[PDB]
């Protein structure tokens, strides 16, 4: 494949210059190597979102040279740390023929772990597993904040405004100090890193004038080669809980209970999750175990998952932190509040410890593990729900309100049911905001499921925008439709993003079209 | 006209004033010396025309702001917009360039637009100050508390945009900002984050949207004019109990810092950043200089010792506050007490152990901190203006790695430097979580040209020495902007040059407050 407006000789000359600056063993055009950077969870069938080549730079100097050669020959680039952005297009570029930079392959060192000041400095390739292991080996009484899959890049996940499940869940809030290669090949150090000799680079997200660290999120402005991540100091004790609710109709009550227990950062010291039974089922069992006809999951089938697994139609997971006096008081208030809802049931990772054959204990231990800074790949089990199960995220943000959540659930199961797509649901109250994660399970190998999933997600996006719900994160194929819903004053936001894009990337080199931000030369 | 922007003639300027008058109303466009002089830096450190606006305009709406900005583009007239214009120690309401037209949004755009108890936020216009917002919250009956700076006349919005801070767990004002309406440099209205989505109720809930957040860009910059801003408000805990800890040697500073860091980094038991004040700071809030020293040179060792002994405080005082149920406060207060009381000569009081008494100045100082730390705005710190006749300040505020070895270094160096120039040195350390602000608050004679030159030379002193040791200023007076911006020298000032690329993209005519934070529009470079 080949980037539109670039000839094979123009492309060949860039490749030969990439090969003499980095070494041809690190510049890959062989189909086998480039195939692996295609979207693992596609929802399209042709030559959309296909890389032409992938480069494995080994240093910040390497990245600078590649970027300079890309400007010289006007070759679009797409840089990433892990390339495992499943649900959002993985490692696939926005434009066909884009040259891909997998930084994580070689630039993958944990550079610093600082116990006294409780932060680490990581390169793109450090994933949750490696950092977890590097802290544990250092002896530092610090914990990480991982996402559900331990192969995620600590840096890359940050770049997407990605979140974990401890009090440090908002990764963008705790990143501090980036080394960024700007679109013209120059190195920038954000914050106090701009000051020779300063030890505050990973301490204070500030400097004279405005911070631009936030500019490098879900954006195409720069390539990050090093990043500081602030780490929660390990408390004396941690206790996880599960709360089981009997009824689909309990969803509003669960939200209305949660907001006043979360907003004051106590007794819910971390954002608790609310997932429907289908989500939990899929992490410990296969679909065929519960139904058999290929249609929408019936009420009879869902009911079997609740009874057999001994869980609820909705399940709340959370964790309390500190010494026991605090945990007991906090656990008592959480237990006390939620059990107002008739039929609710409350367990702890002590009352429901991990026992062999007990599935409800296995998926509590999974949440306890993530919530106490231990990464695992337990959610990967959803990929076996059926053969070739993959996902395609609809993730709107709304105010935390009982029947604000009920209509999103009630409208989302309708629209997924109309397309015969399985609907896995996870709600999160951050503090004042509510994330709805619709996690659809569709057959990645069957084009019928691909189109059914795209048409469905495009309908949910009209449905969300119509009800005042905005998507905060979107797959490559959804970028333009979602960008377009932020419509105030003739898309003044997209046009603001675009002025910044043209200021930092005058030549339109970095992953054109990311988040609906198109360079000047592509309008 | 009292002054003129460089490159604009008296008639070119007069023609621009007529259009402002035509579109906003002449009663809201003022060039008279009596009115504009009102808006000169109250704490100047220069003697001439430097930083003197030509006129002041009082817009009454966003739509008025837009019109003013479009006119300024047509006529090529630089603007400097502010909310309350009371940014004392940083240039007050003065602009970077002489002859700049000032926009005082707060005189008429001063409504509290909403108080939401369920979701614990309020929405304010530029004119709303801490006292106003507190009174509006209290009248609402919402169990919410604000986070003020020292002086209640400070603007909620204006302070946030200077990256300013209070003293509750909601101390980081820029953190709890959520949802701005901004007039851009071409007169076009932007709504940040979820404000972009018609119908969204999350505009002041989630500081996010598809793609980059740009709220961060309107901080210590000249890219836009904010007409409306959401500020998330801490829900009121069940109880709050403030404390002061008196330290006997001014050598106790390194021990105070080392004790504090493991108490603060985990957000407990120090639930908010305590401050570490020197004795001269606390004296100035409850007394005048000549009550301890008549001789006008640097404060001698006995003058400080007299302050320590008569007021019944320490050479260093720590002030903090615990929040939550009575069972939580009791556990936290005692970790804090036991940790600090291990410093020999230390004494601990709470606002129950040392309640407000008339004449008990120690009890007044603690009551003032107890008020700020529980969200009750006051002017108690305004007393420093009376330390002597015409006493004003001029901030040196570096940020460093929280280290007792750093704090002593910064204190000893700033003292030796301020003593060389005969300027009083009020010192306050605040330990954020993983970072330490050093606030150097000098007190100089704002009406004396000799003192202004001493203070400016002293601060240029201190910026060179901070830069020498790797201590960077995060906030500086107009007259300090270029020197401070130059300290961020990594890769031939890639930070400054990045600032300017964004400046030129959002302000192609270079209208908005040129030179703010070293960010010069292309046309002046
Ligand atoms: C299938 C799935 C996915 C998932 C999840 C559960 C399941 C079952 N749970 C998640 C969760 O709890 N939280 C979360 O944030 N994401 C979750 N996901 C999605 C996904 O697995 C993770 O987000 C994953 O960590 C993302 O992959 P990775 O970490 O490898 O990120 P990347 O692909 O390398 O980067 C993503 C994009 O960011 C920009 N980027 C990344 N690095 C750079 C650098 N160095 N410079 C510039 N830009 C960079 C690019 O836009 C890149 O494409
Ligand atoms: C003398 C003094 C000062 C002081 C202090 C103690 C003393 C004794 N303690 C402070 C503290 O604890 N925390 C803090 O943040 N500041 C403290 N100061 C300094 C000062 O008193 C306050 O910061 C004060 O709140 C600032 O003044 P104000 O609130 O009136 O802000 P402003 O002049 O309107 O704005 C300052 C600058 O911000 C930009 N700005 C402001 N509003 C806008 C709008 N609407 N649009 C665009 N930009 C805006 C401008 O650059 C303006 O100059
Ligand atoms: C099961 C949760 C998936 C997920 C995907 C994207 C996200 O941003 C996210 O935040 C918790 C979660
Ligand atoms: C006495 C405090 C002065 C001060 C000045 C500017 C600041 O940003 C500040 O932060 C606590 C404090």
């Amino acid at each position: 494949t080949l980037p539109d407006g670039v000839s094979a000789e123009q492309f060949a000359n860039a490749i030969s210059e990439f090969s003499e600056t980095i070494g041809s063993e690190y510049v890959r055009v062989d189909e086998a190597t480039v195939s692996e950077y295609d979207d693992k969870f596609p929802v399209t069938d042709g030559d959309e979102f296909k890389g032409s080549a992938v480069i494995w730079p080994g240093s910040t100097e390497d990245v600078q040279v590649i970027v300079r050669i890309a400007n010289k020959y006007g070759i679009p680039l797409h840089a990433f740390s892990g390339g495992r952005n499943l649900g959002y297009g993985g490692s696939s570029p926005m434009l066909t023929g884009t040259v891909l930079l997998h930084l994580g392959k070689r630039m993958n060192r944990v550079l610093e772990i600082n116990e006294k000041l409780a932060y680490a400095v990581v390169e793109p390739g450090v994933d949750y597993k490696t950092l977890y292991e590097a802290v544990r080996d250092s002896g530092a009484k610090l914990m990480i904040d991982p996402a559900e899959l331990d192969w995620g890049s600590v840096m890359g996940n940050t770049m997407e405004h990605g979140v974990g499940y401890t009090p440090y869940a908002d990764h963008s809030m705790w990143r501090c100090g980036m080394e960024v290669v700007l679109a013209d090949g120059e190195v920038l150090r954000t914050g106090m890193g701009g000051l020779p000799g300063s030890e505050a680079w990973h301490l204070y997200p500030g400097q004279l004038g405005p911070s631009i660290e936030g500019l490098f999120e879900q954006s195409n402005f720069g390539i990050c080669t090093r990043m500081g991540m602030q780490l929660m100091p390990t408390p004396p004790e941690m206790l996880s809980f599960a709360i089981y609710f009997e009824n689909e109709d309990d969803l509003p009550a669960i939200m209305e209970t949660t907001l006043p227990l979360r907003i004051g950062m106590a007794p819910l010291q971390a954002a608790p999750i609310v997932r429907n039974v289908t989500f939990d089922a899929a992490c410990v069992s296969k679909r065929e175990e519960w139904q058999t006809e290929p249609g929408p999951l019936t009420d009879e089938a869902k009911q079997r998952m609740v009874d057999e697994l001994g869980i609820g139609h909705w399940i709340v997971y959370g964790t309390c932190y500190g010494p026991r006096w605090q945990i007991d008081k906090y656990i008592e208030m959480i237990r006390d509040a939620y059990l107002q809802i008739p039929g609710a049931r409350f367990e702890t990772n002590e009352t429901l410890p991990l026992r062999e054959g007990d599935r409800a204990s296995e998926l509590l231990n999974a949440r306890h593990e993530l919530n106490t800074g231990v990464p695992n790949r337990h959610s990967a089990a959803v990929f076996d729900w059926f053969p070739n199960a993959g996902h395609f995220f609809y993730a709107p943000v709304s105010a935390p309100s009982g029947e604000d959540a009920a209509k999103q659930y009630e409208d989302t199961k309708r629209i997924s049911d109309d397309h015969g797509i399985d609907y896995l649901a996870q709600f999160i109250i951050g503090l004042r905001e509510m994330h709805h994660i619709c996690l659809p399970l569709y057959d990645t190998a069957d084009p019928a499921s691909r189109k059914e999933t795209l048409d469905m997600t495009r309908e949910l996006i009209r449905a969300g925008a119509e009800e005042g719900y905005g998507i905060y994160r979107a797959h490559n194929v959804l970028a333009d439709q979602v960008a377009e819903t932020y419509s105030f004053n003739n898309h003044i936001q997209r046009r603001s993003h675009e002025r910044i894009k043209d200021a930092l990337d005058p030549n339109g080199i970095l992953n054109p079209g990311k988040s609906g931000i198109w360079p000047e030369r592509l309008r």
